[PDB]
This record gives structure tokens, sequence and C-alpha cells, in this order.
């Protein structure tokens, strides 16, 4: 109760920054998690035993695939961290809970494969989940590991508040499938600039949380150069073994996914920042002002890629 976690001074200060890389310490980033609960959320939020539990886990329920993995979920988590840290009275004392567990859980159990391979290989899951098949799956596992014996860390919520937790994290999770992303801020964008977006609006909110969960999942795009430039290497890595896979089912895969179309990766950049990214971040700065450095810094790394085509590296 009197025990806080403390973190050493460059990362006490740089994890307060949207910019922030979590390090190659695996071993601290349950402490990096729970320092974020606790200065987000209060010491009072969890108790730390539970959450210490839940937190390992869900870490276990990962798997050690190349970007997918339990850096993902702390990176996702910290970017909300500091979304959230950003804009201080925006958000209810029930959202502050929910959605940095959601970006912890937002992933569980995630194979390494997109929910088109699913559908293509027909995994069972696919049968199970029509649409948005991978995020089913990771809100499944996560209502599994709240159910684990000792592992209920909202156990002090009323019956309403638990069931309304639980659905923001549901909706949250459900909005990382990057195929609702676009109609998503599409709404928004329209809603902003007619003036018809009121945050009183629950259905309004939960367009909001929707976009902050697609801008801390593309968060790797908002790092240092060197972050953005390695990062991109696992998450290509996962993709040409789908690929692979696509061409074992006898399917050529799209060239996203073809390890032969490598040359082609700085102009795939390009497009995903002109695509997705930037109007992700777009949006979002101008429904979050102080979320502003996340665009800023997805601009430059727009920009380091330019300077790929360019032979200028
Ligand atoms: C940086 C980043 N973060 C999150 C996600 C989901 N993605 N997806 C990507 C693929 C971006 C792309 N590359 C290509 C190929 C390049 C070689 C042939 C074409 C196509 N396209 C869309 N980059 C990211
Ligand atoms: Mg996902
Ligand atoms: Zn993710």
């Amino acid at each position: 109760g009197l025990m806080q976690f403390t973190l050493p001074v460059r990362l006490c200060k740089e994890i307060e920054l949207f910019h922030f890389d979590i390090g190659p310490f695996e071993n601290m980033w349950p402490g990096i998690f729970v320092y974020m609960v606790h200065r987000s959320c209060g010491t009072s939020c969890f108790e730390l035993e539970k959450l210490c539990r839940f937190i390992m886990s869900v870490k276990k329920n990962y798997r050690r695939v190349p970007y997918h993995n339990w850096k993902h979920a702390v990176t996702v988590a910290h970017c909300m961290y500091a979304i959230l840290q950003n804009n201080h009275t925006l958000f209810t004392d029930l959202e502050r809970k929910g959605l940095l567990i959601a970006c912890l859980c937002h992933d569980l159990d995630h194979r390494g494969f997109s929910n088109s391979y699913l559908q293509k290989f027909d995994h069972p899951l696919a049968a199970l989940y029509s649409t948005s098949t991978m995020e089913q799956h990771h809100f499944s596992q996560t209502v599994s590991i709240l159910q684990l014996e000792g592992h209920n860390i909202f156990s002090t919520l009323s019956s309403s508040e638990y069931e309304q937790v639980l659905e923001i994290i549901r909706k949250a999770i459900i909005a990382t499938d990057l195929a609702l992303y676009f109609g998503n801020r599409k709404q928004l964008e329209e809603m902003y600039q007619t003036g018809s977006l009121n945050l009183n609006n629950q259905s309004h909110r939960d367009r909001v949380i929707g976009l902050m969960m697609t801008a801390c999942d593309l968060c790797s795009v908002t790092k240092l150069w060197p972050v953005t430039k390695l990062t991109a290497n696992d998450i290509y890595a996962e993709f040409w073994a789908e690929g692979d896979e696509m061409k074992k089912l006898g399917i050529q895969p799209i060239p996203m996914m073809d390890r032969d179309k490598k040359d082609e990766v700085p102009q795939g950049q390009l497009g995903f920042y002109n695509a997705v990214a930037i109007p992700c971040y777009t949006t979002l700065t101008q429904i979050l002002p102080p979320t502003e450095p996340l665009l800023k810094a997805c601009r430059d790394n727009l920009s380091q890629w330019e300077k790929v085509i360019r032979g200028e590296e």
C-alpha cells in the first residue's frame, strides 16, 4: 500500500514521452507496466498481488513470434499511458483501469498470421469468429485469464462497473483490427469537421477509444528512426513467413508478404504512412491536441523512408 515502483532516473523521465522504447531487458517490462498503472490509475486501482499474477499469466500467453510478442504488448500499453497522462481529465476512472489492460491483452496468443491467412487455411478460429478473427480470440483469452483463481484484478468493481470495464476492453481490442480502422477514422473525421463530435455520447467515445487503440497499436512509426527501422524488420519477418505459408497453400501472397519483393519495402512504408499512419495521428491530434508529438514523430519517420528511397540511406 505504501510500496511504490520507481524506475532509474533516465526511465523515470523518458517513460513520460511518447517516443520511449521499453528496452531489451524483458525482466523490467512487468515493473514498467505496474509503474504506468500506478501513475495513470492509482496505487489503489488493483491489488498488487492479483495484478502481478495477471501480468505474468498474460506474458505466458504471448508467443515467441518476431513482432506480435510480449514486447509489442507492453509497447502498445506504454503509448496508451502517454496518451492518458497527456489528457488527464478526459477519461473516466473505469476507462483508465480498462485501457492499459486492454493494450497489454490486445494480441494475446497471436500466432504471427493475419485474419486472412486463418480464413484461407480454414483454421478452427475462422469458423468460431467470421470477422476480426484474431481480435475476438484475444478478447476471449483476456476473459479466460481474468477467470483464473487469484487473477481477477477487477474483483472490487460492482457487477455493472465490472460489465462496463469488460465492455471497454472488448471494444478496445476489436478496434485493433486494422480492417475496421479506415471506416472508424472516416466517421471521426466527418464528426470532428461538422462539429457533431460529442464526448458525452457513449458511441462517440467508443470511436475515439478505437482510434487511440489504432494509434497505440501502430506506435512503432512514432519512435526514434533506429527503433522504427529495426521494428519494421520484425514486422516484415512475420509477413514473409505468412507469405511462405500462403505459397504452401498454392496461393501467391500479396506483395507485402512476399520476401522476393524485399526491394519494394521502402515504397510499401510510404504507402502505409500516407494511407494509415499519418491519417490516424492527424485525426487523433485534432480530437486530442496533446497527442501531436505522435503525428510529428510519424512525419519525421515518413521523411526517413523518403531518404531511404533517394539512396541517402
Ligand atoms: C510500420 C508498420 N506498422 C504496422 C503495420 C500493420 N504495418 N504494415 C506494414 C506493411 C506496409 C507495406 N509494405 C508493402 C510491401 C513492401 C514490399 C512490397 C510491398 C505493402 N504495404 C502496405 N508496415 C507496417
Ligand atoms: Mg492485433
Ligand atoms: Zn497489436
